[PDB]
């Protein structure tokens, strides 16, 4: 699965 951290 991808992931995006959006800080
Ligand atoms: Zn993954």
């Amino acid at each position: 699965g991808s992931n995006q951290n959006n800080f």
